[PDB]
């Protein structure tokens, strides 16, 4: 079994992350700001229930040639290397045109060392998309010990840009996740596999609640990244990252397709920027509320 490594909530949680404040690597219409700026403008706070709020500017109307809408990107100071990660999340950014939230892991370079995307989606998406990108040839083949649905089975960067993608079940992302009070996302990382689970609020395994996790009671993973390579050996120690960007590489390119998002400008990216710049009130729900983050070895 597993020993508790870090237990992070409230101010201690915030103190355990650095705030990335440079131009978005994913080219989003976002203005990532430092912690003191975020706290001053209400983007970051500890709530009265003890959770951590990470939100965006939902007040100001912006120029189309502004850097972007203000947000934050937190990267853990300490790295994780195998073991368990348990994130109890009350709220994540909603199913909102332009939005691109992510809970993910990254090494010292990006994107070419690969990454583990635990929670990720764009625009008005309603179900989570779990994604791995690996350096090595890795085909995931465990679609029959997994509740999610594999939509792309090759993880390697060399094989293509999509990576290996598993779609989560209803209620696992965005507005649907929020209205049921979120839940817990869990990752188990071993040499052979990375397994991801989502446990809806009021349906969280008791061993997680007791800080003595028994993976046997987790049941079937939602995403089972296991197959033709030792998946977990594809990654060096990783930083954990929470962010919300806007538009950019993914959200901006698919904006307006089957998502009810309005096309107002010369292409989808420009239309995305128009929405994000001119509709600040639509982003009131584009926030994370994180109860805790616990890691185990």
């Amino acid at each position: 079994s597993y020993t508790l490594k870090d237990s992070l909530s409230g101010k201690d949680f915030l103190d355990a992350f650095s705030f990335f404040a440079d131009r978005d690597p994913t080219n989003g219409f976002v203005h990532y700001v430092s912690r003191e700026v975020a706290e001053g403008e209400g983007l970051v706070k500890v709530t009265s229930s003890g959770s951590v709020y990470l939100g965006v500017d939902h007040t100001n109307t912006l120029s189309l040639t502004d850097i972007g809408r203000k947000s934050v990107r937190l990267e853990s100071t300490d790295k994780i290397d195998h073991g368990l990660v348990i994130a109890d999340i009350k709220h994540m950014p909603g199913s909102i045109c332009g939005a691109w939230p992510a809970f993910w892991t990254v090494g010292d370079t990006w994107p070419d060392d690969g990454e583990i995307d635990i929670i990720e989606g764009v625009n008005t998406q309603s179900q989570n998309t779990m994604v791995l990108h690996t350096k090595g040839n890795c085909e995931i083949t465990s679609d029959d010990d997994q509740t999610g649905t594999t939509t792309s089975n090759q993880c390697s960067l060399d094989a293509g840009p999509a990576g290996c993608v598993v779609q989560g079940t209803p209620g696992s992302y965005g507005s649907s996740f929020n209205e049921q009070g979120g839940g817990v996302y869990a990752m188990q990382w071993t040499d052979e596999f990375i397994k991801l689970w989502f446990f809806p609020r009021s349906a969280i395994p008791k061993s997680i609640e007791s800080d003595s996790p028994d993976v046997s009671e987790f049941g079937t993973p939602m995403g089972n990244f296991k197959g033709t390579c030792d998946i977990g050996k594809e990654f060096k120690p990783q930083k954990l990252v929470f962010d919300t960007t806007f538009c950019g590489d993914w959200a901006g390119s698919v904006y307006g397709q089957s998502d009810s998002c309005p096309l107002t400008k010369e292409d989808s990216l420009a239309s995305c920027i128009d929405f994000v710049a001119t509709k600040p009130e639509e982003f009131k729900e584009a926030y994370w509320e994180i109860n805790y983050l616990k890691t185990y070895t």
